[PDB]
């Protein structure tokens, strides 16, 4: 249970992405987070994970491989994930709910500024600090959308269900960006009322029906209130050009709205 100068303590994570593992400098005592996989794809992973430097990204500290095992070594954030702050059918308090959009907003536009998608927004893989403050992890399943200035359109399907947008389901190829703001407009629902609006964004799904003929009487939209319910109808648009940009979300009411 040791890499080099590190003792692997606890298993903070798991699944086919392979482990994740609290690491702690016996010399220094610095603690991070070691991502172990054993191994194309963690070749783009690392030269992703390698142009992040922001404050709401997670960051990268460097990698070994050690014959079979690859371990990525990587931002602790010793908060645990958003998914845990989301109280099952009510939320939490919307001023948080605020604060860690604004937040996962400054994420977003950091990575879309260096051309790079992140395609799996969703509260399993936003991450916080010691003092909640929200990190943008897991680039498994990112990718280069812009390159030389040049955007190139996406066709491979990625994601998870309930948090991916219409387009993907329907059309040949795609803009990334408007992709990853759907999915952060699903973020910013559950973080509202604690609960996913619908399986999936197809029009054989009733609730994502429902929306569309905007009935906000039902569940979760009754649960929200008016103001950021107004940016939601904004953001879940289906036509991803019509959908709102993050420019636009910068300048509604409800993002520049003074909460407690
Ligand atoms: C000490 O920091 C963390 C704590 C927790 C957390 O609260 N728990 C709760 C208790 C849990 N179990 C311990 C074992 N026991 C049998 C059951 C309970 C261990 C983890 C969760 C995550 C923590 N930090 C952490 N930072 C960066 C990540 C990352 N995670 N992993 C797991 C990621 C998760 C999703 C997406 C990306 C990552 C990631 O890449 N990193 C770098």
């Amino acid at each position: 249970p040791f890499v080099e100068d590190w003792d692997l303590v606890q298993t903070l994570g798991e699944g086919a992405y392979g482990e994740v593992q609290l690491a702690v400098n016996r010399v220094t005592e610095e603690a991070v987070a070691v991502k172990i996989v054993d191994m194309e794809n963690i070749k783009k992973e690392i030269c992703i994970l390698k142009m992040l430097n922001h404050e709401n990204v997670i960051k990268f500290y460097g990698h070994r491989r050690e014959g079979n095992i690859q371990y990525l070594f990587m931002e602790l954030a010793s908060g645990g994930s958003l998914f845990d702050r989301i109280e099952p059918d009510i939320g939490m308090p919307e001023p948080d709910a605020q604060r860690f959009f604004h937040q996962l907003m400054a994420g977003v536009v950091y990575l879309h500024g260096i051309g790079i998608t992140h395609r799996d927004i969703k509260p399993h893989n936003l991450l916080l600090d010691e003092r909640d403050n929200l990190k943008i992890a897991d680039y498994s399943l990112a990718t280069v959308f812009r390159y030389n200035n040049r955007e190139r359109l996406l066709n491979k399907m990625c994601g998870t269900l309930p948090y991916v947008a219409p387009e993907l389901l329907k059309r040949r190829e795609f803009h990334a960006e408007p992709v990853d703001v759907w999915s952060c407009g699903i973020v910013l629902t559950a973080m509202l009322a604690g609960e996913l609006p619908w399986d999936q964004p197809s029009d054989s799904c009733q609730e994502y029906s429902d929306w569309k003929e905007k009935k906000t009487y039902l569940n979760p939209w009754k649960k929200i209130d008016s103001a950021p319910l107004a940016l939601l109808h904004k953001i879940l648009v289906e036509n991803p050009s019509a959908r709102i940009t993050i420019p636009d979300i910068k300048k509604d009411r409800w993002y520049n709205k003074p909460l407690k």
